[PDB]
């Protein structure tokens, strides 16, 4: 696809994307949010096709940064960073490759997914 | 949460999950159209809280096998998360990943190997 | 399953069991009949998921105690045990599994598999 | 007893054994609907008398391939009976046993790989 | 038990836990008032069946933290704790162990041990 | 507190203690149902104010010994303790230390606490 400036929509709030890099199988968002020096997210995806005995590997990297109070008061940065890793067999069709990316999105939607990573209750 | 079996919208399709496995900090569906072990599709999910000064982590793997031989396929999810990070600025970045894994950018190289250019 | 006590129907008799502790993979049953201190029963399941070219194992022990005289007259407890393992390979089909289950227990039914077992007494 | 073929009630279906082999301690019936050796499914028995202080086992193997390449799975039971044990416990302990493999909590493990939670 | 979710009534508030995780010999409940980063408090219990000729033993631990403030006014975070340990032999009646619990119970609300738990203060 | 005998409500029975002995920082109630010969209940607490910079601790041992027969006919005592320990820093406020009492109190009195302390049963 021809790269575009993306605009998520998150919950009840709309977060903007621009491309920040790209190259043959790498690309890099930025959160229009923040500057160089600071910054309020990142993006990135990166393809490794592989030999044909080899899985084709996808990962991607979302990595949200939050300014928050020392103990002492000082300001801090700190940053949170979810990662995703697509194994993709090149004898697995795209359908299903598709049906699988759909079904992790749904996974990632429940609430027995949300509680761990949320707030850290696990489930019972 | 306690645990229930799960049914996800997945496109057009619904996908039905049952309770496999809970252990203290560990759990696993199971795809209950399956036939086979290996014909069955599974999902698993497990936090390791670690010591004040480390971040927990949440894993997340999904497997979903098709036949042509039997082929499987993974998806795996990790969450570092730092425990002075705010639980509301977590569930944001699970939610915006889930918005990134809609757009295009991401289905054309995931699903048909299709680069960006 | 979401665990909850058990009753069996076991010949004439009714026999209860509560639920002692249970793991991810693993589970413990008692006869109600019994005490911490004076046993009366216990049942224990486990699998064991083995690698993509393993089977998969299941397996049960059923402990059955009893307080028999001793030749001085003396109390002492006595243990039976039966144990069932089932290796199911991960190509072999879910229809077929309880096929084999219930297949056995007709044949713990039958009685040539009961002479041997209840009384000791070969079959010819 | 006197063996004679046995044809069991399993499910909603009626499987159908002959008598294979008879020896001192050790039997052996086969599946009737078997074509092939190894499409054939068996059924054995064996009893091992011990000495005083030791206690009689009586084992059974249950072999049940499928085609798929042809595919075995075995089910194994193992009876320790010590001899000063009544035998009307152990009537009431091999009952009990089939009772418990009528559970779903066994089951779900066994027939499709669910562990309990 | 099947464990779930329990609310506690202390004096006159009422104390709200969740379960945080299940083993098959350990459990956790955290206090619904608090965070991963701004914890307020965890309780804990598991037990150790013993061998044939030991005794088994049940462990809890309370734990509710705190925020004080410092004497260089940095925000400290500070434990309390109390651990309960119940050491029951196998030949001991079930019945007498509910009432030494119940007694225990009793004892803690006791003002010979308020006083010293709560205040410092020896009894005389 | 100035010690003197107290009477527990225990359950649906009235379990009576009287004080055996005080020391500055120990103290120790006998049930009053019971003889040198045959011990029926003991109740000891101790305070041990640490240094400066550590925590005070504060320990309780529950005694509660019955007579049981034995195969061999023999009458045999056996006893079951439990033991309480309070880790109390002393920056942390009396007030919450009451609170973390009284919880315990409550989580003592709570079915998943009873079903393995009473009856060796685990939760699921
Ligand atoms: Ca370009
Ligand atoms: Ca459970």
């Amino acid at each position: 696809m021809r790269l575009t400036d993306v605009d998520l929509t998150v919950g009840e709030e709309t977060r903007e994307y621009a491309v920040s890099e790209q190259q043959g199988t790498l690309f890099r968002f930025v959160d229009k949010s923040g500057t160089v020096a600071n910054n309020t997210g990142v993006f990135s995806l990166e393809q490794r096709f592989g030999a044909a005995n080899s899985n084709r590997k996808v990962t991607m990297l979302l990595t949200d940064p939050v300014v928050v109070k020392d103990a002492s008061g000082a300001d801090m940065t700190i940053k949170a960073n979810a990662s995703v890793t697509f194994s993709l067999p090149k004898t697995y069709p795209n359908e299903h490759i598709t049906k699988l990316r759909q079904t992790l999105i749904a996974w990632l939607g429940q609430q027995c997914v949300s509680d761990p990573v949320d707030s850290g209750l696990n489930n019972y």
